[PDB]
């Protein structure tokens, strides 16, 4: 069963404005999400060092990036805490609607996109590249979803039934058809080299 | 009663460092304290969606920034959502090894001192300003501590019975005798101005 809800005005706001405004500097969408990923990692090893049962989900701390050229697909993989079905529905969700108005208003003031980070709303930078974003997602305390938007206002959340993945998240970046050169090796290390070279986590570009 | 704790020796070892090395830079020290507050703010704010009751210990999330020159303090103060004992002994503490020892290799390679941030490690860049630190913090589990340290290897914690706080943290940097300009306002005007633009709550500069 397939559950359809509505963003918040706002949040539809801001997507459309960063599907829309003409941007070239869109390699920044890949810092924003290594950097997404690194925070819910920190947030599972913090809780773990009072709770170690947490890590039952497994233990291994990291991010995989896997480009797939057949699918058109660039998949961030990390074990990090995961989100709850109130995260994705609600919470989120909630702390967006204040980040996207400062940026909003920062945007006015002549920031620019790349500071998208600086906002809490990193993760929408994802639209800079992906015409579509799947987000698969178990936490610990709540079972696997599948979250879904290809903007337009709306997204979905369906339990998911692919392969389990433990603990984390994995964001599938579903690419524009001019947007391709971010699943090339090259291209990818570049990025990372860049922008995440101080990341504390293996991070591993996965090959084709 | 007050307890005395021996600092892992490589914590002490990245406290000497930012004691030793020469570097004109030392105004970064207070986007750092800021750029914490912002997360044990953030932190808090999260956790108050799934649990209102956590805001019981006060509704304002807010930064204030206090000096004294009777004192010669800068006091960074937040409602953040603050630290427990074990936090403060433990936690911390083995968090802080594996960013200490990142941060290390980093600085090797030609990496600033500027870049602490990134290894989770930022408090420690107050030593480029202060001879001393005393932080006093209330976390809503928890009572309220004063921990404390002058570096030289170890800290200590107490029980605080100073002023209630409510819950957060307030970080007192007692200043180096050469680092009086962080006690005044156009200096923290100008600092704040240019590292801390984008920081999501109020930050109040008390005038003296
Ligand atoms: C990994 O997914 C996300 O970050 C996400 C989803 C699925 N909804 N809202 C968000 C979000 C909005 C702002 C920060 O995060
Ligand atoms: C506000 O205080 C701190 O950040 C603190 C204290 C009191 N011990 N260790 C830390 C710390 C080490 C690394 C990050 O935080
Ligand atoms: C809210 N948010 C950005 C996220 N929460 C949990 N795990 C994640 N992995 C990447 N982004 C994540
Ligand atoms: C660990 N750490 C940096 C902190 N934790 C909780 N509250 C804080 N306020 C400033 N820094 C804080």
């Amino acid at each position: 069963e397939v559950e359809t809800f509505a963003f918040q005005a706002e949040i539809a706001q801001l997507m459309s404005l960063i599907i829309n405004t003409f941007y070239s500097n869109k390699e920044i969408f890949l810092r924003e999400l290594i950097s997404n990923s690194s925070d819910a990692l920190d947030k599972i090893r913090y809780e773990s060092l009072t709770d170690p049962s947490k890590l039952d989900s497994g233990k291994e701390l990291h991010i995989n990036l896997i480009p797939n050229k057949q699918d058109r697909t660039l998949t961030i993989v990390d074990t990090g805490i995961g989100m709850t079905k109130a995260d994705l529905i609600n919470n989120l969700g909630t702390i967006a609607k204040s980040g996207t108005k400062a940026f909003m208003e920062a945007l006015q003031a002549g920031a620019d996109i790349s500071m998208i980070g600086q906002f809490g709303v990193g993760f929408y930078s994802a639209y800079l590249v992906a015409e579509k974003v799947t987000v698969i997602t178990k936490h610990n305390d709540d079972e696997q979803y599948a979250w879904e938007s290809s903007a337009g206002g709306s997204f979905t959340v369906r339990t998911d039934t692919g392969e389990p993945m433990g603990r984390g998240t994995k964001v599938i970046l579903h690419l524009k058809e001019d947007q391709t050169e971010y699943l090339e090796e090259r291209r990818i290390k570049e990025i990372v080299k860049k922008h995440s070279q101080f990341i504390g986590y293996p991070i591993t570009l996965f090959v084709e």
